[PDB]
């Protein structure tokens, strides 16, 4: 736990547990950043659902519990505006993969937007969990920074 944070990805010389969702690719970039000098670039998307993801440990993010999730995202080109969605990917009690929305924000180019939900409740039957970031309907390259999973209510 922490200053309440369970995880806090700054992107300074490390990707942390972040990986690509779909056939995309994620890597550190110094072209833009919200804090420090780097951020996580997400590119090679061929469908809007592609993006950046991180597995969530059920020992720490108990299903049925409420938690805080936060991230800042931006893009520079490829669209005139986009809708960033921060989400939870999981498998339910029936063995079916579900996608639940944690937060979503629409923004134009060259502008950091804050994806944030201090009170997100994880469905009680969830297993094999992943928090992910995508855009709703484009395949633009985008950047994320300051990725945080924390205690319900944490002010970010
Ligand atoms: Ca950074």
């Amino acid at each position: 736990p922490d200053a309440g944070y369970y995880y806090h990805d700054t992107f300074e010389g490390s990707v942390g547990q972040w990986t690509a969702r779909g056939p995309a690719e994620v890597l550190l970039s110094g072209r833009t950043a919200y804090k420090g000098s780097e951020s996580l670039l997400v590119r090679n998307r061929t469908a809007a659902w592609n993006g950046a993801q991180r597995a969530l440990n059920p020992r720490t993010f108990v299903p049925g519990n409420t938690y805080c999730f936060s991230v800042v995202a931006s893009f520079i080109e490829g669209a005139s505006s986009t809708t960033f969605c921060m989400k939870l990917q999981y498998v339910d009690g029936s063995g079916t993969q579900r996608y639940d929305t944690i937060d979503m924000k629409t923004v134009g180019p060259n502008q950091w937007v804050h994806l944030y939900n201090p009170q997100y409740r994880i469905p009680s039957d969830a297993t094999d969990m992943y928090v992910y970031v995508e855009t709703a309907d484009d395949t633009i390259n985008f950047y994320i920074d300051e990725a945080i999973g924390a205690v319900a209510g944490t002010v970010i």
